[PDB]
């Protein structure tokens, strides 16, 4: 049997790597791109222009690549290596001309329906559990775990190593290794268990649950926690990285 | 290269407008009506008795016509866009109550038309949005991302309701719900200033929210102050009939 | 015409019955096995090793006995009679080993998108409405009815005639016949409605709402309302299936 199915539909404007593997009923649309060693289930829909890494894995009834729902203004579709995109998931391109399409990067795993809107940024190492929604212009730093049905509002910041309890709406951004939960979601502790499996330091992990508490628990304004913060962020690069993402928060902070 | 692909299913029984576009591996069945200029994307499953309108565009996925989980249908308008994944069920004809969908509507991602539903014109039903059934939605409502709709509600003219909402009670028209259970929170007056409403208007529709909602008035000394404003703004009547025909009670 | 369309795909290692009706354009997978007067819609993917049993229904672009997003360890899927799978639902295998195979009963009604997590276990005549999700290891109970969205924690326990209103997220266990809504879940009453429906005497009825008050309504720990419903328990099975279900409680009951 052919790594590319007869029964698929393949654009010849489609560019492919030669092991790439095509099931039955699956359209791989004009100005796609798919690399080595990726896999390209049944009954799949690609639409470009995209860019499909290698050893992908994209499962049946999956729509990647869609138009968000002037003529012929360029927009596209990045997604980076070793990727898993489950059954039903949407990803959506974004605008080419102000840098805000649509990027995932690599050693991600969207599972089952989940969304991606337009101008959404996926880093490396996430999780995007069942029914998870980018609204559009999302964008999700590395290692975050949004739980089944997290809704994110457009223009939210999901800082590095950040979780999200199930069925959570997101309206403001969620500072690094912050737990938030509820719909409107709240700020609730760190992911600690997330820290150890990433293997962090005790010294680490005490300076950041004292950084949570300068931040939500010891009735500072953010201009105030910032400051403080000053000297745990110089002594701790995961202090700096906590620091960094309440200093780049636009919509204000999940309290 | 043919309008109707050969790799689609077309029932003898179905009727398509000359113009008509069905991509490949998609089931047009029987009783299935299809108007010009509507596409139809590939693995698109279509059930009968449907009759759809002009210009439409029906993506990937999508079981529109199904059965209830006696003559039903499903009528569809024009110039609807209906994304992937959505899921459309007829309703019962001998009751008046088939389930109709007006025009200019866009049905997003995975959204859910259940039984007997009547959606108005320009509405915006965002991904996942799931209306359980007998849902009366009016012409140009937004219902966000994930709002779950309980049966018999009706949702109003030009309302809004946030993400995630659960509307257990009817919506009066232009006014804004979140949570669950969805809570009244203001007005939709972003939409009013798009669609041309006057400043005059405007002022009077966010005299008659504090009527129903800021006054501590009953929903019966609500209408009857409401009354004077509906005569001169047709706008206000809108509101006002949308608290009279609320069976459910209002969202508050 | 023929039973099974020459557009299906079935692999040489399944099994099936003469009279299984397979529809165009779907996937009937190895070590996959079907019973007598099922019939498989179009564009459906079934995956084994997975038992289907009899005069059960399987809608368009539902996945049935996939592997969970993440584990040589044999895992299985097992469905009875008379059930009715919904467009767009995803059912995950289990794990043999431990005794934790996904298992679904007889006569369910599985709604259109929903997810049923690796190892969860469903009884008989249960409604799982459009988009309710169990997580995993999840114990669905006979006569339970999940209304739309409803999401479920893993290792929860969901009691016989139990009902969950629409978008509830449930954490802990719900008990026997209770009534649960909103995000966190909360308990309300019990469902009396189900209870007529299914011909439960008065008498049963009666104890029922005095064994829910007991447990909710007058300050009891667990363990003391479990001590005073022994009594009634005994005399009614209704009782001792309510009690049997806070007895057996892991996570703790919904309150
Ligand atoms: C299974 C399981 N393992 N951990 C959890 C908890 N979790 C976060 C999470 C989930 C998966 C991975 C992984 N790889 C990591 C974290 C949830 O999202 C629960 S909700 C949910 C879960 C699954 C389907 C639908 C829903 Cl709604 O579930
Ligand atoms: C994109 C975008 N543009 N506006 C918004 C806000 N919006 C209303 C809305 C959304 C789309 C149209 C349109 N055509 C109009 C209004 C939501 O529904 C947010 S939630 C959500 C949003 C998108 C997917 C999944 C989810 Cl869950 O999102
Ligand atoms: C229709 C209808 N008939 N009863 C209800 C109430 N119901 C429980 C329920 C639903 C169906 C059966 C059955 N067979 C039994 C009970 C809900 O879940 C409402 S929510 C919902 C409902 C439907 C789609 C999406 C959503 Cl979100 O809806």
């Amino acid at each position: 049997m052919s790594l590319i199915d007869p029964r698929a539909i393949i654009d010849p404007s489609a560019r492919l790597a030669a092991d790439v593997q095509v099931g039955p009923w699956s359209i791989v649309g004009a100005e796609v791109e798919i690399g080595e060693g990726t896999v390209i289930g049944p009954h799949v829909v690609l639409k470009g222009p995209t860019k499909i890494g290698k050893h992908n894995r994209i499962y049946q009834f999956s729509s990647v690549g869609e138009d968000t729902p002037y003529k012929g203004e360029p927009t596209r579709l990045v997604i980076g290596d070793h990727n898993v995109i489950r059954e039903g998931v949407t990803i959506h391109r974004g605008t080419v001309q102000d840098r805000a399409e649509t990027t995932i990067g690599d050693h991600n795993l969207i599972m089952a329906y989940a969304h991606i809107g337009h101008d959404s940024v996926i880093g490396n190492h996430c999780i995007l559990v069942n029914n998870t929604a980018l609204a559009g212009h999302v964008h999700v730093d590395d290692w975050a775990i949004l739980s089944g049905y997290t809704l994110v509002h457009q223009y939210c910041r999901i800082g590095a190593h950040s979780f999200s309890g199930m069925g959570s709406a997101i309206g403001k951004d969620v500072p690094a290794y912050v737990t938030v939960f509820g719909n409107p979601a709240e700020a609730r502790s760190m992911n600690f268990e997330g820290m150890r499996r990433r293997g962090f330091s005790s010294e680490a992990i005490h300076a950041l649950r004292r950084a949570y508490k300068v931040v939500y628990r010891q009735g500072h304004t953010v201009e105030e926690a910032l400051a403080e913060l000053a000297e745990s962020a110089a002594q701790f690069p995961e202090v700096a990285v906590f620091r960094d993402s309440i200093q780049s928060a636009t919509r204000g902070i999940t309290r």
